[PDB]
């Protein structure tokens, strides 16, 4: 308790001495409360005006148009203590699992070098701007360092000063630049090196790409077994237990020297004690702070929810193949049978699985898995939108399975050779790509990012009419020579100058290894469409008179965006489609 977050907290309250104070009319009833202090101030959604004045039959369409327009009462929430059958279960899969994910990996700690890398080639790090200006800034000082250095040392001593979260069915705890630096050296590794990759893991997909998602969902499919389960969690941050960040931390097992007491202390000081700072507009700063829960910077986020989710599904399946009767108690005899189906089919079970932070798929050994409900309930990873006790309802069809927001389809192209191709609804994609991050960006910027969104439908969703024409239109209205750009960076081989139809050849034929016969395609007209009726299903607006107007007249909206962005180098992608080819 406050001998662990004390230190952190007095030295906030005398930065706003002049300010302090125990408000009775606090509203926290599962954080613990301490004081408040004077503040004032808040980045909405932004239009791209490039990609709106290209895709005009859906500025008509309101699932478009709202999402460029506008829970924190589920973080005040608790979750009880799972019962001694589940802790068992959980600490001793928790255990064989590290291990596997061990096997062929070796922990070790992440760079200055690699961080300054990292911020100056823009990655999303979640973190807070005050002393300095912007991230770049701040790495390229020597006095950061310092502070660095200075609560890195407290952290050898087993103390915290300035690693605190500030707060903002999503919620972003943004850190100051310095505690994401010393989480990302102690527990980087597991992204940098891949420890969720398919190979390594088994159920994980980290770094494969949504290129590969459906490949790996019709691979589980070829296996024996019952319908594929794709349940989502109710908030599942906010589910996260005490007992399942202490099955996290053993990951530290693996560390050794100064690494595991690093690794040690981002656990024990950040993760299973947080203090953090909420906005009240009754505007104050409220300093709260609690044990559990989800809050680590996004990218430890992920993998630590693969983990414990890989955990989880492990467990369940275990329930379903009745390898364990009650939760309350597991008898010696029932630990020895649970050790022993990790050894002898864990690994089977694992590649029985797609696993994808909080999201999952699991084909298991039949449908029992449907109604094995009281370790996941226990274990507080409650289903959404279904009656707690109510069974699972499983898809015997792999091109039906919602995974990563998304669903896959089989494809054939005109030589008989199979794309598993990604898809969503259409509105959703087109809605995403009209909206802009932050503010201040120049036209010029504006059209880079259009043209990162068309240069990913032309790789991803090629065999959607509406954005292969969309895409066409964008890279047409862009200069040929202007970079693709992002704010906040799966793979992503869009992001290039290179020419297109040179990238999907890579991409879905030569790296492609479900592609045997590697015969390249000389043109985009050898990239075969979704039927007509299933694109206009996924929301193709084909067949309607506003979007045949669009088509017709496509090199008339090119030329408004030409003549806004003025006289540079334009290339005419439209020729590349059989009707603008002549
Ligand atoms: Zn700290
Ligand atoms: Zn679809």
């Amino acid at each position: 308790n406050l001998d662990i977050i004390g230190k952190r907290i007095e030295k906030i309250k005398q930065e706003h001495e002049t300010s302090w104070h125990y408000d009775q009319d606090h509203p926290y009833k599962t954080w613990a409360y301490h004081g408040s202090y004077e503040t004032k101030q808040t980045a909405s959604s932004m239009v791209n005006g490039v990609v709106r004045l290209l895709t005009k039959p859906w500025d008509i369409i309101p699932m478009v148009t709202q999402m460029a327009m506008t829970f924190k009462e589920k973080v005040d929430t608790r979750t009880q203590e799972p019962k001694e059958g589940t802790k068992k279960l959980m600490k001793i899969t928790a255990e064989w699992l590290w291990k596997e994910l061990g096997k062929k990996k070796t922990p070790r700690m992440c760079t200055r070098e690699e961080f300054t890398r990292k911020v100056r080639s823009n990655a999303a790090l979640g973190a807070i701007f005050n002393k300095w200006k912007s991230a770049r800034e701040a790495v390229e000082d020597s006095g950061f360092w310092e502070l660095v250095d200075k609560e890195r040392n407290l952290h050898l001593e087993g103390k915290c000063e300035t690693c605190v979260y500030n707060m903002m069915s999503r919620a972003i705890w943004y850190m100051w630049l310095g505690a994401r630096f010393l989480e990302f050296e102690a527990l980087g590794f597991l992204n940098e090196d891949h420890w969720f990759s398919r190979e390594n893991s088994l159920s994980g997909v980290e770094g494969e790409g949504l290129h590969k998602l459906g490949y790996i969902l019709r691979d589980v499919s070829k296996k024996e077994g019952g319908a594929m389960y794709a349940d989502d969690t109710a908030g599942w941050d906010t589910r996260i237990t005490l007992e399942d960040l202490k099955n996290e931390e053993m990951v530290t097992n693996h560390m050794e020297g100064e690494h595991k007491k690093l690794a040690e202390a981002i656990f024990k000081l950040t993760y299973q004690n947080k203090v953090v700072r909420v906005q009240r507009p009754t505007t104050v700063m409220d300093i709260i702070s609690r044990r559990d829960q989800r809050g680590s910077g996004q990218v430890v986020t992920y993998g630590l929810n693969t983990f414990t989710n890989m955990e989880a599904q492990l467990i369940r399946q275990m329930e379903g193949e009745g390898v364990f009767k009650s939760i309350q108690h597991l008898t010696v005899t029932e630990e020895i049978a649970v050790k022993n189906w990790l050894v002898r089919v864990g690994r089977e079970r694992l590649s029985r699985m797609a696993i994808s932070g909080d999201d999952c798929v699991v084909k298991p050994l039949d449908d029992r898995f449907a109604s094995a409900l009281t370790a996941l309930n226990d274990m507080g990873k409650v289903r959404k939108d279904i009656q707690q006790w109510e069974p699972s309802r499983g898809w015997n069809d792999w091109t039906q399975v919602p995974f990563c927001s998304h669903h896959f389809h089989e494809l054939i192209m005109k030589d008989g050779r199979v794309l598993v191709v990604p898809c969503r609804n259409q509105d959703e994609l087109i809605g995403r790509a009209r909206i802009s991050q932050g503010a201040g960006w120049s036209l010029r910027e504006t059209a880079c990012l259009g043209k990162s969104y068309a240069q990913m439908w032309s790789l991803m969703y090629f065999h959607r009419r509406d954005l292969r024409l969309a895409a066409n239109a964008i890279c047409s209205a862009v200069p040929s020579h202007w970079v693709p750009t992002s704010r906040t960076t799966a793979t992503h081989e869009w992001m290039t100058t290179e020419d297109m139809l040179t990238v999907w050849n890579r991409v879905w034929i030569q790296e492609n290894p479900w592609m045997e016969d590697k015969t390249p395609v000389e043109s985009w007209e050898e990239i075969p469409y979704l039927g007509k009726r299933e694109d206009q299903w996924c929301g193709s607006l084909i067949g309607l008179t506003s979007r045949a107007t669009w088509a017709k007249n496509i090199q008339t909206a090119i030329n408004q965006v030409r003549s806004l962005i003025g006289n540079e180098e334009y290339t005419d992608y439209m020729p590349s489609m059989k009707r603008f080819r002549r």
